[PDB]
RNA sequence: UAUGUGAUGGAACCUCUCCGGAUAAUUCUAUCUCUUCUG
């Protein structure tokens, strides 16, 4: 197979969602911020 | 650490309301100090 590397260089900041359980991955807190 | 024919989340102002305020002449006279030995 062939591998094509990619790089993403952020500039200022970005948003991160927190960890959720497998059974609770369809809540409002997960759908928003997906 | 995703799973793939489908992600406007850049898709949302911690915004709004509240006298560091009130009262006071930089003025002025009565003592202080305890053990003395027969008196």
């Amino acid at each position: 197979q062939h591998i094509i590397p990619l790089t993403i260089t952020f500039l200022e900041s970005f948003r991160v969602i927190e960890w959720h359980k497998s059974s609770d991955r369809n809540s409002l807190r997960f759908l928003r911020g997906y």
